[PDB]
C-alpha cells in the first residue's frame, strides 16, 4: 500500500498578522486539494485529504487516525509521522493541549490530539468486546543523534539491531511502560511532559530540532489466537531546519525511495533505522503534513507540500 499523506493547514496567528501576511493558502476539503498563491498565479496539490484551519482535533482523530487503529488492532504495524516547518501544527495534531481552566477530563477534552485520543480508545475498543490485552507504551526523544528516554525517571539509550527483522532496531534500556487503564494513561503522559520541560533546559532551540517518537504497542490474545499491534507516532523537527543528521537523511530516505535507487541510506540516523520499516518495509504508514496560511511563510510551504506530495508514491507492503 501507498503511503497516505493529508495536509493540516492551520489558521492563522497573531505573529502572521503583526508580520502584515496575507493568505496564500486555499483549502479544498471536499476536492482533497491544496492551492498556494506563488507570487493570482497558483500551484494546486491533491492530497488524500485536505484538512482546513476549521478543521477539530476529533476530526483529525476519527477522518485519519481510526482507520489506522483499527489495523493495528488487526496486529499490524503502523506509523503516523508529522512533518512541517514549526509552529504550524505537529505537536498540536500529535499531543493536543489541555483546555484551559481545568474546565475537561482529558478524556473528554476537546483539544486532546492524537496520542491521547489513541489511548483513550484502544481501551474503549478492547474492553469487554471479548478481548484480552494489554498495552504499553514507550516515549522517546532524537535530538543531535542522540537518544533519549523522555519516561525514564532518572542517560543515552543504546541502538541494536533486532536479529529478527533486518529492517528493525531494538533501543535498548527503553522504558516500556504497561498502562493498566484509562486514569493511567494521563499519569504517564504526564510524567512525559514534566520529562520534556526540563530536556528543554539542558538544549539548544530542542523542541524545533528535535524528534519525539511515541510507541504503543498492544499484545492481544483470544481463543487461543495471538494479535500484536504497533503503532508509532512522530512529531519531526521543524522542516525549514549532527543537530540535523536524522531530518536530512529522512529526506535522502524518501528521495531514494521516490527516485526507486536501490540504495536507501536508512542507516546514516536513528531516526531513519527506527523508522525504515515505515518507509519503503512492512508497515502502514500516513504523514500529516502541517502548514502555516501566511504569505510569509510561502517557501517553506511549498516545500513542505513537494516533500509530502512526492511521499505518496512511496509503496510500504504490510506483513
Ligand atoms: N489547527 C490549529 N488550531 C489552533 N491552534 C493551533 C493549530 N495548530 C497549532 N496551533 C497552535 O500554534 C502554536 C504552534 O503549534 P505547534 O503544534 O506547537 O507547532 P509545531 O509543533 O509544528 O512547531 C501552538 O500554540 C498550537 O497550539
Ligand atoms: C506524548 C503526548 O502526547 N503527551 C501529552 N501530554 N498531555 C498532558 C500532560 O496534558 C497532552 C497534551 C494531553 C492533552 C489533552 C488530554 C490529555 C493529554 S498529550
Ligand atoms: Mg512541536
Amino acid at each position: 500500500k501507498n503511503i497516505q499523506v493529508v495536509v493540516r493547514c492551520r489558521p492563522f496567528n497573531l505573529a502572521e498578522r503583526k508580520a502584515s501576511a496575507h493568505s496564500i493558502v486555499e483549502c479544498d476539503p471536499v476536492r482533497k486539494e491544496v492551492s498556494v498563491r506563488t507570487g493570482s498565479s497558483r500551484k494546486t496539490y491533491t492530497f488524500d485529504m485536505v484538512f482546513g484551519a476549521s478543521t477539530k482535533q476529533i476530526d483529525v482523530y476519527r477522518s485519519v487516525v481510526c482507520p489506522i487503529l483499527d489495523e493495528v488492532i488487526m496486529g499490524y504495524n503502523c506509523t503516523i509521522f508529522a512533518y512541517g516547518q514549526t509552529g504550524t501544527g505537529k505537536t498540536f495534531t500529535m499531543e493536543g493541549e489541555r483546555s484551559p481552566n481545568e474546565e475537561y477530563t482529558w478524556e473528554e477534552d476537546p483539544l486532546a490530539g492524537i496520542i491521547p485520543r489513541t489511548l483513550h480508545q484502544i481501551f474503549e475498543k478492547l474492553t469487554d468486546n471479548g478481548t484480552e490485552f494489554s498495552v504499553k507504551v514507550s516515549l522517546l526523544e532524537i535530538y543531535n543523534e542522540e537518544l533519549f528516554d523522555l519516561l525514564n525517571p532518572s542517560e543515552r539509550l543504546q541502538m541494536f539491531d533486532d536479529p529478527r527483522n533486518k529492517r528493525g532496531v531494538i533501543i535498548k534500556g527503553l522504558e516500556e511502560i504497561t498502562v493498566h487503564n484509562k486514569d493511567e494513561v494521563y499519569q504517564i503522559l504526564e510524567k512525559g511532559a514534566a520529562k520534556r520541560t526540563t530536556a528543554a533546559t539542558l538544549m539548544n532551540a530542542y523542541s524545533s530540532r528535535s524528534h519525539s517518537v511515541f510507541s504503543v504497542t498492544i499484545h492481544m490474545k483470544e481463543t487461543e489466537l495471538v494479535k500484536i499491534g504497533k503503532l508509532n507516532l512522530v512529531d519531526l523537527a521543524g522542516s525549514e531546519n549532527n543537530i540535523n543528521q536524522s531530518l536530512l537523511t529522512l529526506g535522502r530516505v524518501i528521495t531514494a525511495l521516490v527516485e526507486r535507487t536501490p540504495h536507501v541510506p536508512y542507516r546514516e540516523s536513528k531516526l531513519t533505522r527506527i523508522l525504515q520499516d515505515s518507509l519503503g518495509g512492512r508497515t502502514r504508514t500516513s504523514i500529516i503534513a502541517t502548514i502555516s496560511p501566511a504569505s510569509l511563510n510561502l517557501e517553506e510551504t511549498l516545500s513542505t507540500l513537494e516533500y509530502a506530495h512526492r511521499a505518496k508514491n512511496i509503496l510500504n507492503k504490510p506483513e
